[PDB]
């Protein structure tokens, strides 16, 4: 596998990289992102978001800083946890969490976290140049239906999707002040105007849900979400673009995530040549438990063949994760091609998994 962001050899002399992201563009360009964790693995630290772009199918890469932090605090200023999408116009949107103080985004404050915001950038030239940062949360003019009891929120970490009519849907996570406690939940946001403005959906049925992605299936949203301390990825389905949810049994509890906290993973849809819609999930098996997050695996379900059990396709990273921070992954599928980026011992690695797709596609 190619080392895409190398802690030991990179243009920022960053000590560590985390939270990778990938989009395969229609024209065969590969666009990736990662947290530049300049000072080490810590989440609560000085972080910008890098891009790496390839026009030769992942042989060589161009690097840039896609989004800088607010530069307020040289210890704690951070933009992080990229969620991305390509719209029907080809526009590339990136949404990041922004903070500049110490302490967990969800749990530190009992009121709206004062240094918190959600920052958005877009590219109209296939990720060559970006807009200025747009602040989605400083006022009420960009994101409708934000709960008054919001502590904070950011994207679900991974990729969003486009509905048939062109509506953009992004996975999100929120922290809500409820009866003297902070509870965190998954949900979605959507845009009908190419990302200019958004509406927030409602929270999923269970707290302790966070990082997630959704696919579209026949107008429904199906979510695969990190469900902390359950030992598995939860799955829910919405028939009303994220207003209401119920358990989605065929995926709920089917991907096991081992002892301790959950882990980010990715969940995408592919349509094979026989017309079957398949779901692909990347996540660590975490057989060793907690933050070890060993064995980043790829799993498959066939929505058009639900009595067939979820199958492990391959294990792109058959190694222990680094306990300081590892395990995260992102798939992208486009035009019969499949690629993954994942965390590997403080680096980001890249693999083309198209050969595995060919095995599934049968042919
Ligand atoms: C913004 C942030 O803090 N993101 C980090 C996230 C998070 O802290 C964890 O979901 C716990 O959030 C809650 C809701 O309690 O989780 C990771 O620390 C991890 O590797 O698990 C890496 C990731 O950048």
């Amino acid at each position: 596998p190619l080392i895409l962001f190398n802690k030991d050899n990179n243009i920022w002399n960053s000590k560590y990289f985390r939270i990778p992201n990938i989009q395969l563009l229609n024209d065969g360009t590969i666009l990736t992102f990662s947290d530049i964790r300049y000072n080490g693995p810590d989440d609560h630290a000085y972080i910008d978001i890098a891009s790496a772009r390839s026009t030769d199918f992942g042989k060589t890469w161009s690097y840039d800083i896609a989004m800088k932090n607010n530069r307020i605090d040289s210890t704690y200023s951070r933009v992080m946890d990229s969620t991305t999408v390509i719209t029907n116009t080809g526009r590339i949107i990136l949404i990041a969490g922004s903070w500049n103080t110490n302490g967990n985004w969800a749990m530190t404050t009992s009121t709206r976290r004062s240094d918190w915001s959600v920052q958005m950038i877009y590219s109209d030239d296939n990720g060559l140049t970006w807009s200025n940062k747009i602040d989605l949360t400083k006022d009420s003019s960009k994101v409708k239906n934000q709960p008054s009891n919001t502590i904070g929120w950011l994207g679900g970490v991974g990729s969003g999707i486009v509905m048939d009519d062109g509506t953009i849907v992004m996975p999100a996570q929120i922290s809500l002040r409820e009866n003297n406690e902070n509870n965190y939940y998954s949900l979605i946001i959507y845009s009908k105007d190419n990302g200019e403005t958004w509406t927030m959906g409602n929270k999923v049925p269970n707290s302790n849900t966070s990082e997630n992605m959704v696919i579209e299936l026949d107008g429904a949203l199906i979510m695969s979400t990190r469900y902390d301390y359950s030992g598995y990825r939860a799955a829910y389905i919405s028939h009303d673009l994220g207003s209401t949810w119920e358990i989605y049994e065929p995926l709920n509890g089917k991907v096991l995530t081992g002892k301790g906290s959950g882990c980010q993973g990715s969940f995408i849809k592919a349509t094979t040549s026989n017309g079957h819609r398949i779901g692909l999930i990347s996540a660590p098996k975490n057989t060793k438990g907690e933050y070890i997050r060993d064995n980043i695996a790829v799993y498959m379900i066939d929505f058009d063949d639900l009595s067939k059990r979820v199958q492990e396709i391959c294990i792109p990273y058959p190694k222990d994760g680094n306990k300081l921070g590892g395990g995260y992954s992102c798939l992208s599928f486009k035009n019969s091609h499949l690629s993954i980026v994942y965390e590997a011992n403080g680096n980001i690695e890249y693999q083309d998994l198209t050969p595995y797709y060919s095995l599934i596609n049968k042919q």
